[PDB]
């Protein structure tokens, strides 16, 4: 579980950093406290960067599902069960957190999950719930 823990911990930091060399304080999507909230999260990230794809986002989208994989491998040797996650049918509804003047959306995604990966980062040490 600590090497689960040290794994996570490390693959946040390099989506992190990908993100930089690709707002400082903008919240991201609901990034919670237990496992199934951030969970529930990447997966909303995921539905939103399928929809702008680019050679980072790509890159980006295929390490949120490393992630994800490292939450549940978590959550299992925790001996917990993580919902399957609910998925938008559209991400016409998402406009209002995604828009900003000034701003192209996928700046505007990008920096939210960037927040929510930093969230997800020294909650992890705290041994969240599930």
């Amino acid at each position: 579980i600590q090497k689960v823990q040290d794994d996570t911990k490390t693959l946040i930091k390099t989506i992190v950093t990908r993100i930089n060399d690709i707002l400082d304080f903008i919240p991201g999507l609901h990034p919670i406290l237990t496992l199934s909230k951030m969970d529930q999260t990447l997966a909303v990230y995921q539905q939103i960067l399928t929809s702008m794809p680019s050679r980072n986002v790509i890159q980006i989208s295929n390490d949120l599902e490393n992630l994800r994989d490292l939450l549940h491998v978590l959550a299992f040797s925790k001996s917990c069960h993580l919902p399957e996650a609910s998925g938008l049918e559209t991400l016409d509804s998402l406009g209002g957190v995604l828009e900003a003047s000034g701003y192209s959306t996928e700046v505007v995604a990008l920096s939210r999950l960037q927040g929510s990966l930093q969230d997800m980062l020294w909650q992890l040490d705290l041994s969240p719930g599930c």
